[PDB]
């Protein structure tokens, strides 16, 4: 529209976002081009920290929302050789419990929690950005076939993430929802009634899934602690209602000694 100017393409996923100044504030944004308006109205009004602000709404549709440059995955991979420092995991940890506890409380969902829509600043905020509105954060519920799935879907995702900036290696590295599954399965083990009262009913569950053992967590994600560990398995227990909730994981020992370092 005539009051932005275009800077350059920041990405693409439902469309493509450019970083853009805005002609009547000064301000640069990122910009957004693409039942919804109930939705988006719920995205408008979530102001939290640990959200991304949804500035402006142009229907003409634009998503006018404030702009960061930097991303966790962008951070993930220019501290592959040292790795993110344990403090710092914590802290992004902490304060993406943060967000979801509020998404969650106001009954949003992000459904799509991965690294790259994890932005950061200097001052050592993170914060969710672009709402569900590729597969390697996704909950077995909705590889399983699940459409009316919980707020337990952003936990696992977040799981995975937390995994992820350990070991400096992708949790699940999923190609295809099979091989997807298949790689939850064969760290996890093979969901069964036991653990998961429910799963051999969801659409997409076959009884020929072939039958794999569970590896520890202590072999998952070393040199992570117990608290950490012990916060992780909660995060990933195969049944969404078993599965820790953001309010719950806050208060876990983990974050105990919980600060807020500057990045660098
Ligand atoms: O898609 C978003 O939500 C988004 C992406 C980048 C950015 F700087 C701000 C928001
Ligand atoms: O969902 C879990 O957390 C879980 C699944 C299998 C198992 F053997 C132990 C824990």
């Amino acid at each position: 529209m005539e009051n932005f100017q275009k800077v350059e393409k920041i990405g693409e996923g439902y469309g493509v976002v450019y970083k853009a100044r805005n002609k009547l504030t000064g301000e640069v944004v990122a910009l957004k081009k693409i039942t919804a308006i109930r939705e988006i109205s719920l995205l408008k009004e979530l102001n939290h920290p640990n959200i991304v602000k949804l500035l402006d709404v142009i229907h003409t549709l634009y998503l006018v929302f404030e702009f960061l440059h930097q991303d966790l995955k962008k951070f993930m991979d220019a501290s592959a050789l040292t790795g993110i420092p344990l403090p710092l995991i914590k802290s992004y940890l902490f304060q993406l419990l943060q967000g979801l506890a509020f998404c969650h409380s106001h009954r949003v969902l992000h459904r799509d929690l991965k690294p790259q829509n994890l932005l950061i600043n200097t001052e050592g905020a993170i914060k969710l950005a672009d709402f569900g509105l590729t597969l390697w954060y996704r909950a077995p519920e909705i590889l399983l076939g699940c459409k009316y799935y919980s707020t337990a879907v952003d936990i696992w995702s977040l799981g995975c993430i937390f995994a992820e900036m350990v070991t400096r290696r992708a949790l699940f590295p999923g190609d295809s929802e099979i091989d997807q599954l298949f790689r939850i399965f064969r760290t996890l083990g093979t969901p069964d009634e036991v653990v998961w009262p429910g799963v051999t009913s969801m659409p997409d569950y076959k009884p020929s899934f072939p039958k794999w053992a569970r590896q520890d967590f202590s072999k998952v994600v070393p040199p992570l602690d117990e608290d950490g560990r012990s916060l992780l398995s909660q995060m990933l227990h195969y049944d969404p209602n078993k599965r820790i909730s953001a309010k719950a994981a806050l208060a876990h020992p983990f974050f105990q000694d919980v600060t807020k370092p500057v990045p660098h």
